[PDB]
């Protein structure tokens, strides 16, 4: 491989990459996440838990299958880091996947802070989650292109005039603003 190793310099990435806003962070294509949802990596990955940070009712309206909605960062430390989530077997491997609506801004921020908090807990440079990406373009370019791999077959963008009001709600829940 041409990269550098994984969070815990055990071995190299498993999935190819592409470039993304953020420079340093992995970021895969909706290609690849079909491959994984497709058993492709099966022999080699033993679980890959598709984290959509974006809000309830966005997730509602339409997330990928097998995703796990986990919008508020203290969801997420909760979801993966109280009793981490560990492949069957040791020669296998555990990854995480990060979007949000077009995984902008949210979505690297919370790989972020999940990556500080898995530093915090283990012993450097031992990691519970040394394989994190991001998706390149979140559930928006998604869905158009592999709309059998969502459920409901549907879009709700964040912004969604009906849910002014739930958007507001929901933001009043987080920790900071």
């Amino acid at each position: 491989d041409h990269r550098e190793l994984i969070g815990d310099y055990s071995k190299a990435f498993l999935l190819q990459t592409v470039d993304g806003k953020h420079q340093d962070l992995k970021y895969i294509s909706p290609e690849t996440m079909v491959a994984l949802l497709t058993g492709k990596f099966s022999n080699i990955v033993d679980k890959f838990v598709i984290v959509d940070c974006r809000y309830p009712y966005e997730y509602e309206g339409g997330h990928i299958k097998t995703a796990v909605n986990l919008p508020l960062e203290r969801d997420a430390e909760s979801f993966l880091l109280k009793s981490p989530i560990a492949p069957c077997s040791l020669d296998k491997r555990v990854i995480l996947i990060f979007h949000c609506e077009f995984s902008s801004e949210r979505g690297p921020r919370m790989c972020r802070f999940i990556r500080e908090r898995d530093r915090a807990v283990n012993d450097y440079p031992s990691l519970y989650y040394p394989e994190m990406y991001i998706l390149k373009g979140g559930y928006k370019e998604f869905f158009p292109q592999h709309p059998n791999f969502c459920e409901p077959q549907d879009y709700r963008p964040m912004n969604h005039e009906a849910f002014k009001d739930e958007l507001k709600t929901f933001r009043l829940k987080t920790r900071s603003w």
